């Protein structure tokens, strides 16, 4: 409920729209300038530990969506999920960021289950999986 300037660019609507008709795998994107979101760097499948790490930065709030198939409805299912970058140990304005941001973010991901978590907390594959095997 800030509301500055953090807007989704239709870069980034379009990438996400996409990646949930299974058009590659996973988006990352972070935010530019603090008013507009623009994309770091994008998936396909599984990319390197080496790229993903030196793109993505632990530090400013970032927002990452994967695509996962499951058969929790009965077989040809698709669930996505949203996660979010922002460490309480982090920085002030990544935080707040966050929530200026996250209201925007609300209707664009939506039907996502959407959670902030860093480090290891927030790419617990465990907890990836175990969130929408529940659907909660």
């Amino acid at each position: 409920m800030a509301m500055s300037g953090v807007s989704v660019a239709d870069e980034c609507v379009t990438a996400l729209n996409d990646l949930r008709h299974k058009k590659s795998r996973y988006v990352i994107m972070h935010i530019v300038d603090q008013k507009s979101i623009a994309v770091k760097t994008i998936g396909e499948r599984g990319a390197n530990f080496d790229q993903f790490i030196e793109a993505i930065d632990k530090n400013v709030p970032c927002y990452a969506a994967f695509d996962f198939e499951y058969t929790t409805n009965d077989g040809p299912r698709d669930k996505l999920i949203l996660i979010s970058w922002n460490p309480d140990s982090g920085a002030p304005r990544t935080k707040m960021l966050y929530s200026s941001s996250r209201d925007a973010l609300v209707p664009l991901t939506q039907g996502f289950q959407g959670i902030q978590a860093n480090d290891a907390s927030g790419l617990d594959f465990e907890e990836i999986s175990r969130k929408v095997k529940s659907n909660r």
